C-alpha cells in the first residue's frame, strides 16, 4: 500500500520514530529499515534532537521481526546505502543521542533486538520479549544472542537463548531488562516522559557518558565488532544446514518441524 | 571402589552423566575426571546427543571437589589423557551441546564450579553453592573466581568470594545464577524437563547459539584463557605458602587457624 | 590547620574516616594524600588484611570534589600520585579488600568511591547516583563505566543519563551492595563484614581478590582504555560553555539553560 513504512516526528528536543506497519504486525522489510536509518542518522546529525525514541504503531506488536514475506521475494531488508547498519538500519548503527524503545505489545525476535540494541526500554503490560530462532531452524542474528548474555543475569539470558522461550514484560522488569512497565496504549506518553528526564540534562554531558558508557570511539563499539563478526560467521555456516529451510517450511504449514541435525 | 566412577545413559537426545561415588561424597579423582571427560567427548561427537545433564548419585552431595585422600597420596586428579580439560574433565571443556547441572544436594566448591561451567543450573531446595577454598589457604581454582564474578552481581559475587560463606539454592535463584529450584530427590526429572525443552528446537541452532553466546572459536572461549592462566598461577603460588598448611592442620586440630600472610 | 582524614587500625582491618563533616566530607587535596597514603600503607603491612572508609557523622559519606577548592585552582589529587585519581582512591588497586562504610548521602564523587570498593554497606537514609550531567559535566572518576558493570545494564543506563539518584535500599536489591543496617551503626556493621573476611587467609583472601578483578602487577588490563576514554571525554568537554553554565546554575540556585555547545 502507499504509506510511509515508518514515521518520523518531532516533540521538543526528542526525535519519535514509529515503525508503521500494523498490519504486518510492524514486521522490517527495506523501507523500513531506509526510513528508520535514515531517520537515526539525521538525530545524531541535528544537534537540537537530543534524544530518540522508538516504538510500533498500534497496541499488539512492537516489531515481529524480519518480514518472512519480503524475505520470500528475496527482497533486501536493509538500508540500501549502509547494509553495515544491520536489521532495521538500526542494531549495528550506534549514535550519540540517547534511544528508548517505547515497546507497545509483542517484541519477539528482532523486536527483541531492537530493544536490545536500545539505551533504555518502556513496556506495555502485555508486551513479552524472547529470541524463538532457535525454534525456527536459524539464530538471533542482529545481536541477540551475544546481548542478552549481557543485559540478564547469565544462566537467566542463556535459558532464554537455548529454549527460545519468551519472557514476559513483568520478569523483563524484575530482572532490570527493561526500565519500566506501564498500560497498553501509554508507553509513546511513558517514553517520552522518560526522554525528557534526559533532555532536562546538558546535552554534550548525556552524550559523552553514553559512548564512556558503551566504549564507543568514532562512532564504533570495539568491543562488539568480533561478535558481529563471529555472529556474521556463525549465521552462514547455519544456512547451508537443510534444518534452516525445514524449520521455516513448518512454521508455514503449522506443523511441527522434523530436526535431523545437519 | 570397584564401581564405574561416572555412569552415563542416554535419555532421547540427552546424554545423563551421574557421579557415581556417594560414599565420597561424589568427590573428584581421576576415575571421574576419565569418566566424565570421556563422556563430554563423546556427546560432542554423538550428531543425535543434544543435550547433557549432569549430577551425582543420591541425595546428599553433587559434588564435595577434589577427593582429598587421592591427593594426600598425590594422585592425578585429572584426565590421564587431558590434563586441560581441568578439575573433573570438565570444567576447562567446552562442548557444543547445552549442559545442564542438576545439583542433587551440597555443591560447594568444586560442586560450585561445575555448576559455574555448565551453561543452565537446576538445584533442590536444600542444595548450596559456596568457594570456601579461601577459609584453608587456597582458590577456587577449577574457574570458580572468575566466573562468578560474571554470574552474579559483582558486589555480591565478591562477598561470596572474599568470605568465603555459602550462598542457598533460594538466594541463587533470586540473583539469577540459577534456573529453578525443586524439591529434594527430583532434580534429574527437572533437569531432563529442562533439557527437552531445548532439544525440541533445532539443534545446531542451539549449539551455534552456544558458541555465539560464550565467544567460543573452535572450542576455545579466548577471553577466558588468560582468566586461567591468572588463576593457574595464583593457585600455584598459594600451594607453597605456610599458610595453605596451617588451613588443613588447624581443622584436623579442631582448632583455630593461625594466619601467617606468608 | 586541622586533619582532613583519620587513619586507625582496629585488629586486622585499617579503618580510614573522611573527616570534613562540615564540608559534608567532600575531598581536597589533603584528604586525597592522607587516603592515597593509607591504602598504600595498608597494602605494604603484611597484617593489615581488610580496609574500611567512611565518612564523619550521619550526614553525607562523601558530597564528591571539593567546589571551593576547585573554585581556588587548588590540586585536588594526591600531591605525589594524580594516577590514584579522585580521593587517591578510585584508581589505586591494593590486594587488601576494601569495604565502603556509607554513613550518608552518597552521590557522585561519593557513589565513584562505593564503586571503586569491593564491599558496601549503607546506612537507610544513604542514596547513590551520578548527578555530573545536570551540571554539565560527568563522572570522571570511573562511575560511569563501572556503574554499567555493577548494575544491569539498563538500569544503569538510566542513572547515567538521567543522572537521578538510587536508594539504599533499591541498590541492595540490585545487588550494587552488601547490606542496608540503620543510621549511625554503619561502621560497626562494616568491621564485622570485615571480620568475615580477616578470619580466611589472608594470602587466599588477596589472591582470590586479583583473580576477580583480573589484576596483574597492580593493574586491571581491562580498565585502562576505559580511563583513558573517560579522560579523553571529561577533557574535550571541559571546552564547553554548558561545562561553565551547569555548576554557575548550581552555585546561582537556578534552572541551567544548556546551549549544547
Ligand atoms: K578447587
Amino acid at each position: 500500500v502507499t504509506r510511509q513504512a515508518a514515521v518520523v516526528e518531532r516533540r521538543g528536543n526528542v526525535a519519535l520514530i514509529t515503525i508503521d506497519r500494523p498490519d504486518a504486525r510492524n514486521a522490517v522489510n527495506g523501507a523500513v529499515s531506509t526510513a528508520v536509518g535514515d531517520a537515526l542518522e539525521e538525530a545524531q546529525r541535528d544537534p537540537e534532537v537530543w534524544a530518540v525514541v522508538i516504538t510500533g504503531a498500534g497496541d499488539k506488536s512492537f516489531c515481529a521481526g524480519a518480514d518472512l514475506k519480503a524475505i520470500s521475494r528475496g527482497e533486501n531488508l536493509y538500508h540500501a546505502e549502509h547494509p553495515e547498519w544491520g536489521f532495521a538500519g538500526y542494531v549495528h548503527h550506534f549514535i550519540d543521542k540517547p534511544t528508548i524503545a517505547a515497546v507497545n505489545g509483542t517484541a519477539l525476535g528482532g523486536g527483541s533486538e531492537l530493544a536490545l540494541a536500545s539505551d533504555l526500554v518502556i513496556a506495555c503490560e502485555s508486551a513479552s520479549f524472547g529470541l524463538p530462532e532457535v525454534k525456527r531452524g536459524l539464530i538471533a542474528g542482529a545481536g541477540g544472542v551475544f546481548r542478552i548474555v549481557e543485559q540478564l543475569p547469565r544462566k537467566v539470558a542463556l535459558e532464554l537463548v537455548l529454549t527460545g522461550e519468551p519472557m514476559t514484560a513483568s520478569d523483563a522488569l524484575r530482572w532490570g531488562l527493561i526500565n519500566e512497565v506501564v498500560p497498553d496504549g501509554t508507553v509513546v506518553e511513558a517514553a517520552l516522559a522518560l526522554a525528557e528526564r534526559i533532555t532536562c540534562n546538558a546535552p554534550l554531558s548525556v552524550q559523552a557518558s553514553k559512548r564512556v558508557a558503551y566504549g564507543a570511539d568514532d562512532g564504533i563499539i570495539g568491543a562488539e565488532e568480533p561478535k558481529w563478526e563471529r555472529t556474521i560467521r556463525e549465521f552462514t555456516e547455519l544456512l547451508k544446514s537443510e534444518d534452516a529451510k525445514e524449520g521455516p517450511l513448518a512454521f508455514a504449514e503449522k506443523r511441527q518441524p522434523v530436526w535431523k541435525a545437519r
